[PDB]
């Protein structure tokens, strides 16, 4: 389906999906998660989709879940399966994409910023890239399974800094900890000559690697889910609740 | 109370520091167990947001009194490994000097490390007719891959705070070690003490089983103790 | 004894070197299963404290000779490797292919000088992963490197590996540091090595599973229009 804030564009085999919200430097909303999520489902089954590539259309990744609209949430809350919260669907729907996924970061990569990277196979970055996880100073907690993927990729220690400091970090910090693949010159050209390497080799070797390597897909699902409903508690919490409120 | 550690409260950050510089801080059994029992009352303590660890002065620990060294769970060291294991709130941890045996294999527990350039680290196991301690033949795998843990363990080497900080057993190399520490403690007793639990809570998810691990290992340890090797 | 291969024992240090220099160190069936053997007979060798497996002059292996999957030589050789109680340090130089990168894996300590020039290919032959690398490869470089040099089957250098942590150290005389370090470990306690490889490889098993369940899939592809 078409929506604004979300460019699609299908060649050669690559998809490209570029988030272009500029006026709120990619800032998410519930119903862009949505979207995100569902062109993810879709290129799997779209057999002239072989490899996926998501990034920001300009200068900057995301600048993460937009402010005003969790205020409106904060006060109103989603009340069913914590699971079926609208990050979390995206982050799901990226975990289970069976084609190859690369995302391409300049400028900021905020919160969801940083933990869907943990679902892409390949991730580009340039110096412009700033990073940062806020959950904790936020009130909230981890979430796109990060508390379990993020001790993997970075190692516990980086992690916890990470994590529990809530800090902003630059390109070789993200590199350091493998968040990031490489820092290029050129992110997005980066990423499509890599994506075009990949539609050269065989769809079913590709397909079958990673459904290998994501042989635990079960348990990172689990994870996400378990994650998202101690996440809610922390949304639902009423230091939260009056915050906003004196916010507001 | 004991003045081989110095306990302090200040603005949510206990600061413990072990202080027996006259024999670099080596560590014997009633002292492993009152610092067991200083981080176990830490974590009921609704006072205590954060708890540091370190040497009082250049040192960290050398590691076992080989005097004092002369149900394996119940061990000092183990039970000391296991508090550090346990404890719910942020536990950081400063290296200067000599940081042995128990001195590396403690930093596994801790969630955040700093050392300077004049940190000495050592796993000597191996090299005692041992074996791993504190979890490490699991944890040290997982932070450092498995090729540099065996690069450790094996060869029971000692490696400075360059290589410490490449195999992740070191978070940063910083100027002045027990300053950033006790900066990084009261930035995080300035955040939501909710958050900061259920996180460390979600990274922890398989504590009983790193609990499993350093008793499986506890026992290994104390068959060794008693053999021909070790004597040599 | 075996066409290609040189053993040597000294001090408790077996040195096993792949000898087909001419070949670039290509391996073809009987050769797996010859470098197998001998590792699963060092274990059983009182004599043998620890291992060093490593190449020619100039080059460690090209990878598999162009000219039950459990059963088929390399995968064999994978086993043997990863079962090996003893330590084993692996010495490259130069080229190191397919096989020459999964042997890495199940490896305690890995030396490699500048010339080392390593890939995994199986991808761009419309194959899958060997050696349990979908798990290993994952666990020892992280999911993203793994995923990079899986998915792309580039060629690498001595940077990348040491980067991935498939190299403990890049040194100027690959084999006189792996025997030097050889040489420190036969001089400390066996019981010691072989307890603490023990509990590192709890889950050896498990290796094991992932190794076989990998061949089933890869010989699959073996017969497909791709390969």
């Amino acid at each position: 389906s078409l929506h604004p804030h979300l460019n699609a564009n299908l060649e050669g085999g690559v998809l490209t999906l570029a988030i272009n919200r500029p006026e709120a430097k990619n800032a998410l909303y519930g119903e862009l998660y949505l979207w995100i999520a569902k062109a993810l489902d879709e290129a799997d089954q779209n057999k002239d989709v072989r490899v996926v590539v998501l990034r920001g259309a300009e200068h900057d990744f995301t600048a993460g879940n937009d402010m005003k609209d969790f205020m409106g949430f904060v006060q109103n809350p989603n009340a069913g399966p914590a699971g079926q919260v609208p990050p979390f669907v995206l982050l799901k729907s990226a975990a289970r994409l069976s084609k190859p996924l690369i995302i391409a970061v300049k400028g900021v990569a905020i919160g969801i910023g940083v933990t869907i990277l943990l679902q892409a196979d390949l991730v580009f970055a340039d110096n412009t890239a700033l990073f940062q996880i806020p959950f904790v100073s936020l009130g909230l907690s981890p979430e796109g399974g990060a508390s379990q993927l993020l001790v993997k990729q970075a190692g516990y220690h980086k992690a916890a800094e990470l994590l529990f400091t809530a800090k902003k970090f630059n390109a070789e910090t993200a590199l350091q900890a493998g968040l990031v693949n490489e820092i290029v010159e050129d992110a997005y050209a980066t990423a499509q000559a890599t994506a075009q390497h990949l539609t050269a080799l065989p769809l079913a070797s590709l397909k079958q690697t990673k459904a290998l390597m994501k042989h635990d897909l079960d348990q990172i699902i689990e994870c996400i889910d378990h994650e998202a409903e101690i996440f809610m508690q922390r949304v639902q919490s009423p230091e939260m609740l009056e915050a906003v409120q004196a916010f507001m």
